[PDB]
């Protein structure tokens, strides 16, 4: 709460550590699911992607390459122009786009339209025959909400999107129809075509890199590939150029992702947009694979491929210039970095149930269901702990005073109790602790037993007494309400949560069971509280 | 070049400052291509597009939302399990992806399908997550979109940058549409806020939650286009139907908020033509600063000895004071001699009256707004000299280095003696000065000039013997 | 609200435009300061200052240079070193590191201190004139709860804080010494002793930044000068150097912040560190300058400073190779950057009362106080609204159902009326809205004269009845716990907030005035709520 | 080399492959200093203490705390006016600030002091907003401090840098510093963490709410060191007492967390010595790859004409065959003239019994663990050859160009014939090979060590008349 700076200052003035003491009125009484872990602040986070994706950008530019956007539909006789007559052996695993065409009111589909009862359905409307026509002429998605909204009354789409299902059954036969335009499988082929605009008006050397995503077909398999990728490649635009520059570029470019030695190879596919034997395989080892769940235990593994751009396919453009490229596969230097064994998992991890909360974040989750509602319940439940906290060995039965007050306007004094006898005033489990660990929530008691998981897991810092004091806390506020007089709530044995007021929110429950987690709280509580409010 | 540290040090115990002036000893002498501004360090230069695309993973981050890759190709089924009865509308405006039939020609279309909008793969990342972990779910995620509207490239491209963000809670308003609008956009500049009713009232989100954000930037009141207002309508949001989640088993409500990327890219750098900023190596849009023709502009033929810096650096040492007396007449400016034999350097206008050098010697190369001039240093010319970057080669200076390394040709090839002579200036050559073929096509490109002229009148003769 | 997947499923499959308009069902039905801009999300933000220093840093690394980290507190011999005999001239603009010493418990304070009565106040304890001497040998801060609460008992520092003040009147003695410590005045000074230790073991060229804090003196004045600042530094080592490379660096740096051209002069300074004729000043033109409150409306302004190392210098820490140093003051180029006139004003903005909340943030703060609390009171609200926003010109006096319905379980029936004659029902500045306009509350209705405001400011959504509607809403509800039968809640002119349920917090209050702010809400709402609760 | 489009287009029609193969004419010719790895590009790198900082700022922002920067320099009477009571025994930890007297020698001290801790500061920055802003107030910063803890430098240093950050509400518990903590510390891998009320009880805390934040990090689980068990203190924090709030008008509470980033930087780029890592350019720390190693290691001279290349790249490609047969015995390898007179190359062990090239013609260069070793290419030595950078210059490769070029030497002064001999390799200049003589004075630093040894024994004669 806010205090008086003149007060506070005037009374530690002459007498300090009177005020001091005295401070501790400022702070808050903060409830049950006030405290920490209860309570918490929450941040974003990146995905591995498009952390490595950003890195990748840095990596770059802090080696003199400037970015660019280049093409990505492109017309297939860019390829045919990169690969001569090798050509279709690329296009099989390219992607063509198709789309769908608008529906043939003309011709075909007119002359037997007009020999049946064309409309039936009463809509009247002058002969719209033009509004359908500039459809087969030129029309969208946002168009709907004026033939209709605007035409035949009827707002927006609440008779158009059945109008157009039971009179028109025709929509209902639309085929997607193939193209030449095509999706990059790799970035060089939109190199040409940019490169084509700037290879001679700019100063040498041309330093021009981009990270942008390709398309590629490879046995429809999420596992042996992916449709979609992403490529952080670059071109080298000068007038001397040799393999020795690829190299170079992937130098610099790996060690700024830890790798520390290269070793490049020469690649057998000897493609045609590359200068026979230039295009070079480079391989680097990097320190985070030594040893590993995978098949890089030396530590070293491919990650980039590179070669000068045939003489030939840059003449199709008119680059007078050779040029140099290097194309770095993002996915997998990310899976290196991020620690990811899985392409798919990584990527898109929410879809293959990658999912998981920490220990902390459960512990978080487990909220106390019946909660007090005035300062002086806070304070019976905080007092039925101390009376039933200390007395916890009295050979039952046996009161035991434990508030002394007025609630709500009314005379309340609430006793720990027990009924039976040979036993002890609480149950031996009434000084358990609900402790997340290993991703199972217990009701365990403090244990050279249990070490393990009080060190390990994250404590929630409520004990079955702890959590039921909040429970009886509540039940004699109640009867303030109903100006009752006698209130003897009771709880015997533990099998859930439920039974400790414990409790936590459907998502979070259906998460450990996903996750094939556990809860394990049961135990003899034992322990009721007669209330007695006049 | 490397010293030596007690040599100085002790150097400086007697006379400290004739020790200290000692120093200028260690600087190198600098050839005339190798000084500033013939050289510099140059450094990488990222795209407004992407600039803009991190900078909004960033803006996202910082109110919360935790990133995620969504599914890009994906079956029509889903926008017709979203859309309801309007699918179809939209199927419309989407691609399809076809592929070639392996002869054991012609694409073979697909059930397959470009995502036109994020939405597309939302409903399927939220699919698996919406009831496992704890609410609010805030994700986002800036990724490649591909629209067929009209297929066009002017007004539009046929893909875009979506940024994103999904909301779910157990109880959602168009508010936190709204928020999350007003937090996302003002780290950007964005100070007033205005939301209105899409009427388009898309399928898929419940009837009258789509919403148009219309956010005010100071940087645009009086921008060359209709924002000048200030506002523009800069992204759009709604709240997923039940219909939709339904059918992904989502059973929480989902705030969806979309921002329009290259849009934002362009009011941030403010280009007009998205194309233009999206695409400018294309677009012919490529510029090369000033300074950078500069650096550009070199010296071709150089003194390759020692002592020939130090002659053409005479050279002009003269022409820099005797430009006046009536010629003819001559004057002497170097003696000494180089690889073998001594020499001497003379400099003359044999021709009848008039001065020694021609009124030009004096004229300086400098560039600006583009164009490559040759001009004196005259208070006419100022803001030339004031706004451009002066190459800080002169006429003579141009001139000298042709002479200092033309007699030293003549210094290896035995000879006696040469006569280096000089008019006119028709253009650089003429002035022993060059620019790479690249930046030439580039000026003209730019379609920028070159007004390199000049009477110099200038000869030097010089004889070995 | 959470909804049924199947149902909403099952039921779209048949009826679709039937779930659709269901949909709102799930929607959330938010009370008053439930609703934008009375919600909102908040996102930290950085100090142009410290931005500076990473767009700074970036900038460096992308040059080749890489960070590291110098001497900040030096020995002003290696001043000494650096200037030989001009050094003088410069420790007196530097601050040296003083340091209070250690309370002489013996000879000159012994003497006198054996011939008194040692000690009155009952303490006891055996002798320890060793533990108070283990501090005239080597003590410190977190000692204090050593000879205390566990030396002469008394918890921590509840009897050690005035022991020490009253029976110990020495401390108050203790004077700061000076030493030859100083807090070096540019990077400079630190870069010998690095460079030190590396200029001949690395391989050149060498190139070395770091952007660190530098202390000054300059006239005590927060205006002319700070006596911290920072100074982005670099170092080129190399066998050959020319002023060249302190331009080509210059620039590079310079041209990543906007910067188009560059002119340098030589310092007329001429300092010792630097070789005669290479202290050069750097001059940079930057648009955002072309024209300002400023004195360099031509855009023109001198960002950097750098030279070459006297080899004199660099003997005296053995360095053979000569080196280049360039030192861009940051504060400045922050400024232009940030587009701020003072640098006081920009890096420390907090004090020089440089606050500022936005129109929407102040839009934001203005809650309402009386607002309902169950379902029914805010229908009861709502419906006020309706009959007194439709009837608002009935020549009263003249009753209006607004509400017929049962509210905690007893009939309720609230009417809107007016007492008086030849007026109208409602005021005439009942609909009138709060506009957060230039930093002034304002309640005004909408015109063709407050154009400007609700086109420029930013409207908070509630009007007069808006907000007393809710007050009404509240005191209904109150008597359905009072189980009175008749309240008749009224409300005359308004001339604050108050008079209208609107309020905001007393910190929001504050910031209006200091802001020489104002708030306008006045005029004749007046509309009564007669309520009949049975 | 620039090509021509069209000639290449053309030449394409015909035979593709026959041009294809052409391309490889466009492909620069490299010398031995221009191929990799004597040639690659570098960059600058961070320092883990920066790189830190900047990664806690983000870490702040990320949470909500807005950025600000809090007065360094400051008058005692603040410490005085926070401590209370207990600000003497605060101010013998900090320093103060001293000037020299203008003598119109001897510093005379002053009231100034430089913070021990960004609490001193935060009061004065909080002192002007926290009755004008709207709660809750969220500011942080992360800068320097100056503590003088026993004057150390072993254990701790004069300044380190502090990552603080405040938060002003009208109630605060102790847990919105638990909260802080661990939201703040999470970004960085610490999973899970542990609080403990603090004894030391400064006086400028609420009695019994400074604590000490204790996290654990997989990242140390098994350390060198304490920190094995995972945990270590890493951060403390408390809540304003009234008794100093009040000190500066602050009416609301205030929590304040404190974070010791050198720490942090050293857990997460896992240095040991504080300062070895903040200051290792003086503590010896300085480190090479091999692969740099490997770079600096070039050919000393080597062939200055187009022909002399393809001779020593003759030289060699007979040796690499003839290096057996029983000498003496000599081999003819180059055929052709250079400059204007023809010229051959003899290669022969003029020695009686023996082979032609001593056994170590093929000994290949390779950097390995900070050496330069002179090894064959052996299936024992694999390991240095398949973890260590092969310079790829073998002996033979390393003389050849020796002789190319010596023979370059005679073919311009007129001689007739030259004999270049060589038997043991001592070392790299044996084998004409070099480093910068401060990659030298390095390897010798980082106590490596070069064994380029060898029994080369090869002797080349060539005859130009």
């Amino acid at each position: 709460m806010k205090f008086d700076p003149q007060k506070y200052r005037e009374l530690a003035e002459k007498d300090f550590e009177a005020a001091w003491k005295a401070g501790k009125e400022i702070l808050a009484e903060r409830s049950p699911n006030e405290l920490y872990p209860r309570v918490g602040f929450s941040f974003g986070k990146e995905h591995p992607l498009f952390a490595t994706i950003q890195r990748l950008r840095e990596a770059y530019l802090s080696i003199g390459f400037s970015e660019v956007v280049n093409p990505l539909i492109v017309e297939d006789v860019h390829v045919k122009k990169q690969f001569g007559r090798e050509a279709l052996a690329v296009l099989d695993r390219c992607f063509y786009l198709a789309t769908l065409p608008k529906p043939n009111v003309g011709i075909s589909a007119e002359k037997i339209r007009q020999i049946e009862a064309i409309t039936k359905r009463e809509v009247d409307s002058k002969p719209l025959q033009e509004i359908f026509h500039r459809y087969k002429k030129g029309e969208i998605d946002g168009d709907d909400l004026s033939y209709l909204i605007a035409e035949v009354l009827d707002v927006d789409d609440i008779t158009a999107v059945k109008i157009l299902d039971e009179v028109f059954p025709e929509f209902k036969e639309l085929k997607p129809i193939s193209s030449t335009l095509t999706l990059r499988s790799h970035m060089t082929t939109g190199w040409f075509i940019t490169l084509s605009h700037i290879a001679d008006k700019l100063p040498l050397p041309i330093k021009l890199f981009s990270i942008d995503r390709c398309f590629r077909r490879e046995q429809g398999e999420d596992a042996t590939r992916l449709y979609t990728y992403f490529s952080a490649s670059c071109v080298l635009v000068d007038e001397e150029l040799s393999v020795d520059d690829g190299k170079a570029v992937a130098e610099a470019l790996l060690r700024q992702f830890g790798f520390e030695n290269f070793r490049f190879r020469k690649d057998e596919k000897r493609s045609k947009y590359y200068i026979p034997d230039t295009q070079t395989e480079v391989f680097a080892f990097h320190p985070k694979l030594v040893g590993s769940s995978t098949k890089y235990s030396d530590g070293w593994i491919e990650i980039a491929t590179f070669g000068i751009y045939s003489p030939t396919a840059l003449a199709e453009y008119d680059i007078p210039y050779p040029v140099m490229n290097l194309g770095l596969g993002v996915e997998r230097l990310a899976m290196i970095l991020y620690g990811y064994d899985d392409v798919r998992k990584m990527v898109y991890p929410q879809i293959h149930g990658e999912i998981k909360l920490s220990d902390l974040d459960i512990a978080r989750e487990i909220k106390v269901k019946e909660v007090p509602q005035t300062a002086v319940g806070l304070k019976i439940a905080q007092s039925i702990v101390e009376t039933a906290e200390k007395h916890a060995s009295e050979p039952s039965p046996c009161s035991f005073l434990a508030f002394e007050g007025e609630m709500m306007g009314r005379n309340v004094r609430v006793y720990v109790v027990n009924e039976n006898e040979n036993t002890k005033l609480c149950g031996p489990a009434y000084a358990n602790e609900v402790v997340v660990y290993k991703g199972d929530i217990y009701g365990i008691p403090k244990t050279k037993k249990w070490r393990s998981f009080f060190e390990e897991g994250v404590p929630t810092g409520i004990r079955y007494i702890d959590g039921f004091a909040y429970y009886a806390a509540r039940k004699v506020e109640e009867a303030a309400m109903r100006e009752q007089e006698e209130v003897k709530v009771k709880a015997r044995i533990v099998e859930n949560l439920s039974d400790i007021n414990l409790y936590i929110h459907e998502n979070v429950r259906r998460y450990i069971l996903w996750k094939k987690g556990k809860i394990d709280v049961r135990g003899p509580l034992f322990v009721t509280v007669k209330a007695e409010i006049e």
